[PDB]
C-alpha cells in the first residue's frame, strides 16, 4: 500500500518573538534554504510524493506561494489549516480526508535529519503495513520531548511527554509513520491537562496494543530542531560547514527528485533557468553533468 | 532637524531560496529582525523621525512589524522602491520627507557594535554644512565604494566597485546630508551599471570640498548580513556578545527608554506582551536594574 | 590483526604561529586532544597494536599524553620522523613494527563522523588483500589525492594535488594495506614537493588492479584540521553534535569499554582523576547508562 | 613606567583532557596563541617589561614560545607559581620584579576588544598612585569579583564569587596598582576558597578610598576562554573580526611596530620565517599600508 505524507508547520510564534514576528519559524531559512525543504526533503526521502501542508491560517498561502501544488518537483503538495496549536495529534483531524483509507507518516516542520542511508533508515518502517513506527535518539535535555522508556533487553516499553522525571535519554523524533488506525484513534483522544491532543498519546495507543515499533536512530546521525535562537544558529553553522566541506548540498528537495526519477534532466534544467544568476541555481545545473555517488 | 532614511530595498535573485518567503532585511539577526540594527543606528544618533524605503512587496511587511513608531517614541513614515535603481533614489523617493531639513540614510542591512558610537555618530550629527560618510578597513574593497586616502590622511577620491582598489577604506552604510542632497541627486545620471549611485553623490560633495570621511576605528565592527555565510558570523557574533553580558545589542525599546522618548509606564506596556519570553524578560529588568 | 599507524608530524605551518606553542595534533577539537580522533578510527576498525610517528621534538609529548595504552587495552609505540619527508615514510619507520602483517595509516589532523562508521572500517579492515581507501566529494579536490572513475564507477586514476582534477573526489587520509606495502614504498622516488607521495603507493596497487576504493558517502562528515577556519569549523561541529546528544565523539575511554577492550572497573579508575570535570563523569555515566 | 604581570598559571580542569597535553594559555584563539591576547593588553598599556607567571611544567613552554622578548622590543622574564592558590600570589612571586615601581596585572586567558581600549588602558596606566580595576555587565556575575555602586555610581563593596551577586557587574582580570601593593598582598590571609585572593588586595584599596573603579562599558568585548565552550566562542568572535577586516586583533609585532618599540628592518626581519603563511604576510603588508 500507498503512504502518504503531512508536515505540521503550525505553531506557536509567542517565543522566538520578536525574531519571528515578520517571519514564522518554518518559513525562516537555515542557512541557505527554507527551514520547510528539509522535514519535505525526509518525506522525499521515505519515497512519499503526497503530502499535505499543515500551518496556521496566515502561514498556509505563504507555503503555497513557495511550494505550489508540487508539480515542478514532481510531488502532489495540498494545504490545510490548523486554526490553534492545540496538539501535534490535531494532524489527523485536519488531515482526515487527505488520508482517506492509506497509510500515512508525520514529520514536524522544524525537524532537521542528517545523515548516511537515511534511505535504509526509514525504508524499514516505511515497509510496515500493520503498526506504527518510531525514532529514538539519544538526547541531552529528554525532558523537552516525548520520552521512550526501554527495559534491559532493548524492548520498548514506556513513553511519557516531557517527564519532569524522564527514565531514560531516549526523545522520540518528529518523524513517525502509521497505518490506516491512526485516525480512529486520534478521534478518540481527548486533550491532556497542558491543552493539547497529544501525539505521545496516539504512540502509546499503539505500544498498549503491542503494535509501535520503536527504531534507534544511531549517534551517527545528527537530528537538530530549531526550537530556539541559539539552536537555529548552531543548525546553521552545522549544514554551512557540511556543504562547504563537501560542495554539496543537504536537503536540495530538487536534487532529491531528479535522483529519484520524479523529473527528467529538462525538467531540472527549466528549475536551475530563473536561479542561474546565484549559487543555488548554479548547483543545479551542475547536477545534469555530475556523477555524485 | 536631522530627518532619517532607512533604504531597506535590494534585488532578491541572489539569496533564493532562502529568501523567497522573506526578505533579507526581514530576516533575524540572531533574536531580532535586521531592521532593528540600522534603527538602532539611527535612534542612537539622535534621530526619532524616519522614513523606510521598501519594496512594493516588503513595504506592508516592514508597517506590520514596526507600525507608526510611536510606542517606542519615533514616527515613522513609508514609502516604496517600485524597481532597484540605485540607492541614490532614496532621495527623490523621500524628497518631501526631507522637505527643508538635515538628513541622514542608513541602508538596511547594515549592523554597527561599539564603545561610543553615539559620540562616533554625534560628531557628524552636528555638522550642518556639507555631508559625512565613515570608512572602515575591509579585507575586500572591491564591493564597496572605496576611498582613497592622500599621505597626509584627507580623502581624495572615491569609487564605486573599483576593479583596482585604491586602498582598503570602504565607504560604509551609513550617510549624513545638509540640505544640498535632494538636488544634486537630482541631476544625476545612472551610471554603466544602470543605477543611480550613492557614491556619486558623495563625489559631488567631495568636489567641492564638503565631504568629511570620518575613520570609523578597527575597535567597531562593522558587520555586512546580506550573504548566507555573512548572515550567520553576525548571528554568532552578536549571539556571543549578548551572552556574555546578559544584555542586547541594538533593542529599540531599550535605546528609547534611555533616551526618553518613553518613560516606564509606556515600557511596562512594550513587556507585557512579550512576557513570556527572554525579550519581555529582557524589557522588564530594564526598568529595575542601573545600567552604565 | 591488523596493525596501525598513525602520522601526526609536520610543521603545520598554515597554522603558524598558533602552532609556535603546540603541535597541530596536540591541539583540541573541542574537548579532546586532535589524537584522540585518528586514534579512535583505528580502534573503531578493530586495531589494537598502534605506532605513533611524530617530530623529534613532539613525540616524547605524544608518549607523554598516551602511556603505552596499557590504560585503555591498547599497544601503543613510537618513533620519530626526523624531517617531514612525505607520508609514505611511516612504511620505512615502521617497518620493523609492521613485519609480516597486514597495516592500516592515517593522518594525525583528521576526523570522520557518522552512521555505521564502525561498519565502514570493519569492512576494509577485515580485506586480507590489496589496498583500501576511501573516496568523498569536496569542494576543493585541488588539495588532496583526487581519483577518477570511469562510467561505470571504476577507479581508473589518481594523481596528487591535481591543478584541473579530473573529479571532485578525494582521496581520505585513511589507508589500509596488505603484505605489499613496506616493498612497493621501499622502492618510492622523492617527487616534486620533494615527499615519497602516499598517492604513489596506491597508484602501485591500482596499477596491479589492486586498490579498492570505497566511497563515502556524504552522510558522513569527513574534515580536516590543518588551517585556522578548518580547526574552527571542527571544533562547532563536535560541540553542536556532543551538546546535543548527551553523548561525545571519539571517546577513546568508551570505544575501548564497548569493544570489551577494558572492563567496569578499568573504567571506573580512568574517571576518577576526571571526576570534577565533564569528561569524568561522561567516563563515570557509561557504567550505569546503556547507549544504543 | 609601569611594570607588568601575565598570570598564565592554573590548571583548566574545566578544559581537560584537552589541556593533557598543553597549558590553556598556549592553546590558540582562532590564529594566534592565548598569551598573545593579554600581552598584546599591557603593550597597548604602553608596557614593556614583563613578567610571565606559570606552573613549573608550563614555564618553558612560555619560555620557547616568547623567549625574553627582544625580538619584540620587550623585556620578559619569567617565574613559577608553585600551585594555584591566588591571583594575589603573583605579587609575591613578582616581589624583586616589581621593585619599587608601578605595576599591572592581566590573567592569562581574558580577551579584551573594542575602540579607543588603547586610550582606556593608558588612562588607568598613566595614573600614580592607588589601584585601577574595571567593571564589566555580565550574565553570570558569580563566577567573578563583583562589584556593589551606590545610588550615585560609587563603588561600595567587592565580593568575590558570590552566591547572590549585589550586582551584574564583574571586575575584569586586569588590575593597576601603586607601590602598596606588595605589602598589602604581604598581609593577606587564606581565603576560604583556600587562595590568597585579588579581590582582598582591591578591597584594602577601596578601605582606603583608593580603589579606581572604571566602567568598561557593553561596546566593548571582554572574553574569557576558560572553557572549552567559551575557547570555541572567543576564537568565531576573532575570526570574524579579522575576516571582515583583513585586520589582525592582538598581532604583538603589529604593536611593537606601531609603537615604534622596533623598526622596519626588525619587522621585515621577523616576517620572514613566516612569510609561507598569513601571519607572515600580515606583517609583511604593515611595512607599506597606512592603517588608521
Amino acid at each position: 500500500m500507498k503512504r502518504k505524507g503531512i508536515i505540521l508547520a503550525g505553531g506557536s510564534g509567542t517565543r522566538l518573538h520578536p525574531a519571528t514576528l515578520a517571519i514564522s519559524k518554518q518559513l525562516l531559512p537555515v542557512y541557505d534554504k527554507p527551514m520547510i525543504y528539509y522535514p519535505l526533503s525526509t518525506l522525499m526521502l521515505a519515497g512519499i510524493r503526497e503530502i499535505l501542508i499543515i500551518s496556521t491560517p496566515q502561514d498556509t498561502p505563504r507555503f503555497q506561494q513557495l511550494l505550489g501544488d508540487g508539480s515542478n518537483w514532481g510531488l502532489d503538495l495540498q494545504y490545510a489549516v490548523q486554526p490553534s496549536p492545540d496538539g501535534l495529534a490535531q494532524a489527523f483531524l485536519i488531515g482526515e480526508s487527505f488520508i482517506g483509507n492509506d497509510l500515512s507518516a508525520l514529520v514536524l516542520g522544524d525537524n532537521l535529519y542528517y545523515g548516511h542511508d537515511f534511505h535504509e533508515l526509514l525504508g524499514s518502517a516505511s515497509q510496515r503495513q500493520t503498526g506504527a513506527s518510531v525514532f529514538a535518539y539519544h538526547v541531552l535535555d529528554p525532558e523537552r520531548y516525548g520520552v521512550v522508556e526501554f527495559d534491559q533487553g532493548g524492548k520498548a516499553i514506556s513513553l511519557e511527554e516531557k517527564p519532569l522525571e524522564p527514565k531514560s535519554n531516549y526523545a522520540v523524533t518528529g518523524l513517525y509513520f502509521y497505518d490506516q488506525q491512526v485516525v480512529d484513534i486520534a478521534r478518540d483522544l481527548k486533550p491532556s491537562p497542558r491543552g493539547e491532543l497529544e501525539i505521545t498519546d496516539v504512540n502509546r495507543a499503539y505500544l498498549e496494543r503491542g503494535q509501535l515499533s520503536v527504531e534507534i536512530m544511531g549517534r551517527g546521525y545528527a537530528w537538530l530542531d530549531t526550537g530556539t535562537h541559539d539552536s537555529l544558529l548552531e543548525a546553521g553553522q552545522f549544514i554551512a560547514t557540511l556543504e562547504n566541506r563537501q560542495g554539496l548540498k543537504v536537503a536540495c528537495p530538487e536534487e532529491i527528485a531528479y535522483r529519484q526519477k520524479w523529473i527528467d534532466a529538462a525538467q531540472l534544467e527549466k528549475l536551475a533557468a530563473p536561479l542561474a544568476k546565484n549559487g543555488y541555481g548554479q548547483y543545479l545545473k551542475r547536477l545534469l553533468t555530475e556523477t555524485v555517488y
